[PDB]
């Protein structure tokens, strides 16, 4: 779950596209019943039930891929307070960085 796992272009950092691509792959593997959404049971250990509600604007109890990717973007921004478009190893290790990793691993 280090930088290298999420950095296909070998610049040493994760950009928003790289985080989103990893988030999409994580979404797909976290939805084995192929309904196109993630519920609290599927996200256990990564996103708590309390945090899921905050990420689900239409309050249907699940996250579709668009909602999940929006959550990835919000967590990327939260882990990148210098607003420089990339997450480095220091930022990935931060508490906010760990929450990004839990969405995209
Ligand atoms: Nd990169
Ligand atoms: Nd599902
Ligand atoms: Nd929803
Ligand atoms: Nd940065």
């Amino acid at each position: 779950v280090d930088i290298a796992a999420f950095d296909p272009d070998k610049d040493g950092t994760i950009d928003l596209k790289e985080a989103l691509a990893a988030g999409s792959a994580a979404f797909d593997k976290l939805d084995p019943d192929k309904d196109g959404t993630l519920d609290a049971k599927e996200l256990k250990g990564r996103v708590s039930e309390a945090d899921l509600k905050k990420l689900d604007p239409d309050n249907d109890g699940t996250l579709d891929k668009k909602e999940y990717l929006a959550a990835v973007e919000a967590q990327f921004k939260a882990a990148n307070p210098d607003n420089d478009g990339t997450i480095d190893a220091r930022e990935l290790a931060s508490p906010a960085g760990s929450a990004l990793v839990n969405l995209i691993r």
